[PDB]
RNA sequence: GCAUGGUUGUCGUCAGCUCGUGUCGUGAGAUGUUGGGUUAAGUCCCGCAACGAGCGCAACCCUUGAUUUUAGUUGCCAGCAU
């Protein structure tokens, strides 16, 4: 949480498409471009680092959500560190809602990679070559790192509410806690525990979840 | 045969018709099944608030077109004598 650490890259977006209810974090506007305030970032994000505290204390589970482009790099890998479960390619509609369903798609997979290894790995001549290998390059894409999520999960982060509409509605209707990083044009309200923060730059988005991986591993021991 | 069972024609071998869970809408409804390519084909790919499934399409059946082993009778006659 070091101010000079955040001070590299924490601009925010343009005038023209600022959600006017985010201005309570809006400090020293410049030409064209609004500037967050970091010193309510530094005491945000230690509510969001004590918020979590709870969450993961009995080993439970959290979800990352990363499809923005510049964001599934960092959260493939803070995921595989903790040992947590991560979405990086389109959230499917109902991944919650509806998550009764999608584990037969996650069963359908953990019995497609066991027949090459385990089972009758020859079936057939070609037909698995032109259909049952490309279809489980197919789950794997969608499904990701989700494939050994036991139950529903405790806690989720997310990167950008504007792109994870989906997700976000998808989480209060169920009921469960989110923390997010939303820039000058997303909606503070639909966010839980809101951490004030640029989304567009990579080394701004590494930052922030880095310490969210630290958070994690703490307590598992 | 306007009380029915069974059987059949026709649109038409046209490529469509629905369902489970989820979501949107006060509601009838909607989505999936739409959008960009491709195909004989909702046949397949990409995207997508949807994820999958069933009856259909395709294949599995018979027949014709090439070829190997088995078998020489009532079939055939290479090489033969009649
Ligand atoms: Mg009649
Ligand atoms: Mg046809
Ligand atoms: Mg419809
Ligand atoms: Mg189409
Ligand atoms: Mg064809
Ligand atoms: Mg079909």
């Amino acid at each position: 949480m070091k101010q000079l650490l955040e001070a590299g890259v924490h601009f925010g977006h343009q005038t023209r498409r600022w959600n006017p209810k985010m201005k309570k974090y809006i400090f020293t506007e410049r030409n064209g471009i609004y500037i967050i305030d970091l010193q309510k970032t530094v005491k945000k994000v230690d509510e969001a680092f004590n918020f979590m505290r709870e969450v993961a204390s009995d080993n439970g589970t959290i979800l990352f959500v990363g499809t923005k482009k510049q964001a599934q790099e960092s959260v493939r890998d803070e995921a595989i560190r903790s040992g947590q479960y991560f979405v990086n390619h389109r959230w499917l509609g109902g991944t919650l809602t509806n998550f009764e369903t999608i584990q037969k798609r996650i069963q359908h997979l953990k019995k497609i990679e066991k027949m090459e290894a385990d089972g009758t790995f020859e079936v057939l001549p070609k037909k698995e070559v032109v259909l049952l290998k490309k279809e489980q390059e197919k789950l794997e894409r969608f499904l990701g790192g989700i494939k050994d999520m036991k139950g529903l999960p405790d806690a989720l982060f997310i990167v950008d509410p504007r792109k994870e509409r989906i997700a976000v509605a998808e989480a209060r209707k169920l009921h469960i806690p989110i923390i997010g990083i939303v820039d000058t044009n997303c909606d503070p309200d639909e966010i839980d525990y809101v951490i004030p923060a640029n989304d567009d730059a990579i080394r701004a988005v590494k930052l922030l979840t880095a310490k969210m991986a630290d958070a994690i591993i703490e307590v598992n021991q």
